[PDB]
């Protein structure tokens, strides 16, 4: 819970504005142990109305404990601020990391093994992350992958079950995941030219996407998976553990400092 006795300008410094985000969001530092943290500042009678999903996303996350899952550290609220203090992962996120250029199946394959870890771990927590996408994916500068800004309890990724605003689990973020993958070998989702009301539409009425480019058979066959419409059909986090995608491509995740230290030099 909160902490409204302790001065949080007091307990951190602001290094840098962040996360160009609901909120402002700075990396800072821990004036006591010298960690570096990432701090959303929320003015709360500027976001009264997203007061409640605010505090439903500090409860799941203060529920997770995985290295999988970017760590809730606490919040402070001081006058009007509430400051949440998380982890912070300096590689990027996988989204930054496509603006040097396409990523290499491995690349591709290891992020998503390291995201259905993630999913894995929620999954099992009867927990739904749902958002996501490459911008909600952090990776820390050793190449660590970790899931960031979970969803409200933009339709580019959500699963046609959401849209239809009927009831979901943790399939849709299956679905989700699929077009992440997607994402993450074309550099953005389907339908990324069109106008979100038409996307609305789209997701249900339309045959689900797939990855089209000259990507291996197994890849284009782990999206085909994953975009299944009917929920019940898509294999869970668990079962593409094993996917056969997976298991020949992905490889440890500190060969990721290589792409990270690409767009180090390469970046807008
Ligand atoms: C409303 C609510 C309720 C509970 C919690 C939060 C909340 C959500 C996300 C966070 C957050 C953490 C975070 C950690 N590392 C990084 N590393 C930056 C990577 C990119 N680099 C590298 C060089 C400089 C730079 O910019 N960025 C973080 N960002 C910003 C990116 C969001 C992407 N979707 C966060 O927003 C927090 Cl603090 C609280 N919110």
């Amino acid at each position: 819970s909160t902490n409204l006795k302790a001065d949080p300008e007091e307990l951190f410094t602001k290094l840098e504005k962040i996360g160009k985000s609901f909120g402002e969001v700075f990396k800072g530092i821990d004036n006591r142990t010298q960690k570096v943290v990432a701090i959303k500042i929320i003015d709360l009678e500027e976001a009264e109305d997203e007061i409640e999903d605010i505090q439903q996303e500090i409860t799941v996350l203060s529920q997770c404990d995985s290295p999988y899952v970017t760590k809730y550290y606490g919040s402070y609220l001081k006058d009007t601020k509430l400051w949440i203090i998380m982890e912070y992962l300096g590689g990027g996120s996988a989204l930054d990391l496509l603006e040097p250029g396409p990523l290499d199946e491995t690349q591709i394959a290891t992020i998503l093994r390291e995201i259905l870890k993630g999913l894995d771990y929620l999954h099992s927590e009867k927990k739904i992350h749902r958002d996501i996408k490459a911008a909600n994916v952090l990776l820390s500068e050793h190449g660590e992958v970790k899931l960031a800004d979970f969803g409200v309890a933009t339709p580019f990724w959500m699963a046609p079950e959401v849209i239809k605003q009927s009831a979901y689990d943790s399939k849709a973020d299956i679905w989700s995941l699929g077009i992440t993958a997607i994402e993450l070998a074309r550099g953005e989702p389907p339908h990324s030219e069109l106008h979100p009301m038409k996307v609305l539409f789209l997701i249900p009425k339309n045959n689900p996407p797939t990855l089209e480019g000259n990507y291996s058979k197994p890849l284009k066959e782990f999206v085909e998976a994953c975009l299944n419409k009917e929920p019940s059909f898509r294999p869970t986090a668990k079962e593409l553990l094993k996917h056969k995608f997976i298991l020949r491509n992905a490889k440890k995740t500190s060969y990721l400092t290589e792409l990270i230290d690409a767009h180090h030099h390469h970046h807008h």
